[PDB]
């Protein structure tokens, strides 16, 4: 894709394994990747949800998941839900005005 | 052994009637009515609870797509299990949400 | 209204004192005595048969996990549900593996 | 990644939405990218197994999910589950082989 193509809307997670880290500790670096991305996103307590182009996005998990190793993890398991709809785009706020008081 | 457990899932509906942002509705409706904290999320919806109690809730949300007219329905689940202290969703988010400054 | 689905499910053990591979087994295990059709694959096992049945055998494959000494577990779970005929591996990968010939 | 990369093993599967075409026959152009790809892999009934370069089958998952869209999809959920161990690679055999009675 490129920054023309219709937005999609994903949410990723990492569960790392850390011979001498809190996995928490590790967790930290992945969420530093997306916060330094740029990219809209809600972190939630299972997933972390981002809005935007979808190889920008999906180079944000591999950076996510890489900044674990980094991090000290052995190996990761990193999972990805995408919502793709490349005619006219999906985004977080189609997906949840309903549900939320913040949205008028 | 703590059952208080956060969980997150989805449905994702085939309804040939029906516009599927409708049939969900009904499922998140399930959620609304349960009782337990919850919030919605673009992918997901995030449950906080006695175990049971949320497995319980998926399952009501999951039938509730087909009583809104799905012919079938792919539901996503997951839960962090901890029942040394059990696990909520503010321990989980706290350090990346403005909301917690 | 058919309660025979079919659903994969994981778990992704933290346990400080094992090895993953064998809190896994334990999980496993479970499984295997359960009596339900079932294949491991890499990433998830599936499962044939009741609703209930199959969520009773991931939450004691969970808590398998715990007293084989994990400390917390990740669970993901997806469900296939079809109440009109219900749904089988077989009717899913029948058209996409050589065994089927 | 590139082909000396460790291998990583992953799962995926593409729920589609089509207005005039049956599921079935939508995930079946999908699961033809896979096996077009040269991949190993191992359809699944929830989810289809793959082994191999990290970025080769993100692509093939890319490829899938379009494939969808050009087989009449309008719009597809995609979820991937991604085994990352870059320092010495995971295999599907080393996953699966105590659990399998064609494994000796």
């Amino acid at each position: 894709s490129n920054a023309m193509s219709q937005q999609v809307t994903m949410s990723f997670s990492v569960v790392p394994q850390a011979k001498t880290k809190d996995v928490y500790s590790v967790v930290d670096k992945a969420i530093e990747v997306v916060q330094q991305s740029g990219v809209r996103y809600e972190v939630g307590a299972m997933e972390t949800t981002l809005e935007g182009e979808l190889d920008v996005l999906l180079d944000v998990v591999k950076r996510a998941q890489q900044a674990c190793v980094d991090a000290g993890a052995e190996e990761v398991i990193t999972s990805i839900k995408i919502h793709y709809r490349p005619s006219t785009g999906v985004t977080i706020d189609e997906k949840v005005w309903k549900y939320r008081d913040e949205y008028a």
